[PDB]
């Protein structure tokens, strides 16, 4: 994972940021096992949706993005 493109996402993150932390700390440690890879990186641009977790898409986004790393490698493999 390329912390460059998931910290600019943090930035996105961030302007919807409802949560600070949770999602700040939640994103940063997703960086583990994040969404940005070959294939995955497009996964990342929907990843990136649940890291803007708007208005519907609430907080609890943060452990559905984590739900998402279920699938987000299951789509690489």
């Amino acid at each position: 994972m390329d912390s460059k493109e998931v910290l600019v996402h943090v930035k996105n993150l961030e302007k919807n940021k409802s949560n600070d932390a949770a999602v700040l700390e939640i994103l940063h440690v997703l960086d583990k096992e994040f969404v940005p890879t070959e294939k995955l990186l497009r996964e990342t641009k929907v990843g990136v949706e649940v890291n803007k977790f708007k208005k519907s898409t609430n907080v609890e986004i943060s452990k559905l993005v984590k739900k998402m790393i279920s699938s987000w490698k299951d789509a690489i493999n």
